[PDB]
DNA sequence: ATGGGACTTTTTGA
DNA sequence: TTCAAAAAGTCCCA
């Protein structure tokens, strides 16, 4: 619970260099560089060294242009601390350590150091800043205290709503206190580039700064032993004529970040691709792909006349609120106590394959159908009641909306007890399966069924055929939310926006999917024929979409 | 024992 | 009344 994260030195040197690379110290020898989340001083200590080289290399020009008694090498250290370096952190010990480090850069009157121990989101900042760098805290909607969220919802509502992250507000604060003509460069999670929550934040950035560069590391592990995916955003408040973004997108998530001495060498190498995006062409969604992918994506969008949302009804799985209380192995002897009318088949995300679901190994006790506590007393006493204390702490039980033994979000049984399509909520590839067995699931598996009015235009067999194809795997990943290494989010807020088509190839595509399903359900599966049938289907789909 | 792969709960705002 | 989003994921192993 330290809360302090060490940014890799190669990232720190890149961010500091990207802001101070072309600063004109002769024109402005009083630049104000700020880190509002400085921690122990990863960025500010490097800012000191860059500034010290800058002043020393131009000391005689400064001496000649301005006060010749003020601009001496022996005075550079005092000048940097008084007028240039600013830091803020909520952690007293980190500020105390950083104060010692800045003091020890040179070893008389004491020197005032512009280090504030405060909440950067509450501090009344008395002026704006030329340069802002650093690494803000990332805290999501579960790990943030509710009283603090009430404050964020009221004062940061332009970027913070619903399931937004704390670092959204640091983007707003950094932008707000950045001088005209200033430059900001930060490392944050990448998820705001695509997530539904980040929509308002994306609008705020696009409308208030010129985005110079986005370095997207995708699923690469920048922070050791940390489950987060990172990007570097550099932006400015300069009067720009044309506003194009440099986008550096990693191509191999397996790289060791220290392959070169500098991050610039990595960005220019074959490990990264570069392309430009017109900031004026950004909609609420930022589609940051190269020209080949953009042509591909636009081709499918224009050709497809329906979306899944148009033809399907989507829903999230059961949320029991305590899985250990209600989920049992199908061979558990405790299920002899439960009448089979209470038992539902239960699958996990790993049970979903392309076109078909694995046989379920677990059973859900649909405890909502338990009428009285005196009837079915043994089910409550010997199975569900083993977790009564944990069950009573669920929000709806504390308020009395749910009895302690009920499912927290049991949804509607009828939605699950029908032919439907299921997909994992997080996966490396498109895996849409037809469920024939009335499978229930938690929120790690999503489902949809086709609306009645569209059943004559679209069959489940046709839909899983195109959705599992290599075309639609690539098509979905163009705009999908990249979570971690080899994991995209497959959530309705993007899955339901997938567009679909029907044309002369419908019958052959549907027939190939039926053949694959028939093979996959056999005892002695020969998977080889399935792969050949998939290749032929991919050719039909590419012909249909003209790609 | 650190790095990498398999796999994914329930809290929460709206 | 009841929906769906959210990785500073989580856990294990050689
Ligand atoms: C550089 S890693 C994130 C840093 O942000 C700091 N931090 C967390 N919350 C805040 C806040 N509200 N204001 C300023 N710094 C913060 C933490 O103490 C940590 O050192
Ligand atoms: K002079
Ligand atoms: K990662």
């Amino acid at each position: 619970a330290s809360g302090i994260y060490y940014t890799p030195k190669i990232i720190v040197d890149y961010i500091v260099k990207k802001t101070l690379k072309n600063h004109d110290i002769i024109k402005n020898p009083y630049p104000r560089i700020l880190d509002i989340s400085c921690g122990c001083g990863n960025f500010l200590l490097e800012v000191y060294d860059i500034l010290y080289d800058l002043f020393e290399e131009n000391i005689y020009e400064l001496k000649k242009k301005y006060d010749e008694n003020y601009w001496t090498v022996d005075n550079i250290h005092r000048h940097i601390l008084n007028y240039c370096i600013y830091g803020a952190d909520i952690d007293e010990k980190a500020i105390s350590i950083l104060k010692d480090s800045l003091t020890n850069k040179k070893v008389e009157s004491d020197i005032k150091i512009n280090l504030f121990c405060c909440d950067s989101l509450k501090k009344k900042w008395r002026y704006k800043f030329d340069y802002i760098v650093g690494n803000p805290p990332y805290i999501g909607h579960k790990k943030l205290e509710k009283k603090y969220k009430k404050f964020l919802l009221e004062k940061y509502s332009e970027v913070y709503k619903d399931k937004a992250d704390l670092y959204f507000c640091f983007y707003k604060k950094i932008i707000d206190i950045l001088k005209q003509g200033g430059i900001g460069s930060v490392i944050t999670p990448r998820y705001f580039l695509e997530s539904l929550s980040g929509k308002d934040l994306r609008e705020y950035i696009k409308s208030n700064v010129n985005v110079q560069e986005i370095v997207d590391f995708l699923g690469a592990n920048i922070f050791k032993n940390i489950g987060v995916s990172s990007c570097i955003l550099t932006f400015d408040k300069k009067k720009t004529k044309e506003t194009y973004i440099d986008v550096f997108k990693i191509k191999n998530e397996d790289i060791c970040i220290n392959k070169f001495e500098t991050l610039e060498e990595l960005l220019k190498s074959s490990k990264f691709e570069h392309f430009n995006i017109n900031q004026r062409l950004l909609s609420d969604e930022w589609i940051l792909v190269n020209k080949d992918d953009e042509t591909f994506y636009n081709k499918i969008q224009e050709k497809c006349k329906y979306s899944l949302e148009d033809i399907a009804i989507s829903f999230q799985g059961i949320i029991t609120g305590c899985d250990k209380a209600f989920i049992l192995s199908k061979d558990d002897v405790k299920l002899n106590l439960v009448d089979d009318k209470f038992l539902k088949c239960w699958i996990k995300s790993k049970n979903i394959n392309k076109y078909i679901v694995d046989k379920s190994e677990y059973r859900l006790i649909y405890s909502n159908d338990i009428d009285n506590e005196n009837t079915n007393k043994r089910i409550l006493d010997e199975i569900i009641g083993l977790y009564k204390t944990k069950l009573e702490n669920r929000r709806e039980c504390k308020s009395g909306i749910r009895k302690w033994y009920e499912l927290q979000w049991g949804r509607e049984k009828l939605f699950f007890e029908r032919k439907k399509i299921m997909y994992p909520y997080k996966s490396n590839e498109n895996r849409f399966a037809i469920d024939y067995d009335n499978n229930f699931s938690s929120a790690d598996v999503y489902s949809f069924f086709i609306k009645e009015e569209y059943l004559d235009k679209f069959s489940y067999e046709y839909l899983v055929g195109i959705l599992n194809s290599s075309v639609y795997d690539k098509y979905f990943k163009i705009t999908a939310k990249k979570m971690s290494k080899n994991i995209y989010d497959y959530y309705p807020n993007k899955v339901m926006k997938i567009r679909i088509f029907r044309d002369n190839n419908y019958e052959e595509i549907e027939n190939l999917s039926k053949q694959i399903i028939s093979i996959l359900l056999n005892k002695s599966i020969d998977k080889g024929k399935v792969e050949k049938l998939q290749i032929k289907m991919d050719n039909l789909i590419m012909d249909s979409l003209g790609i």
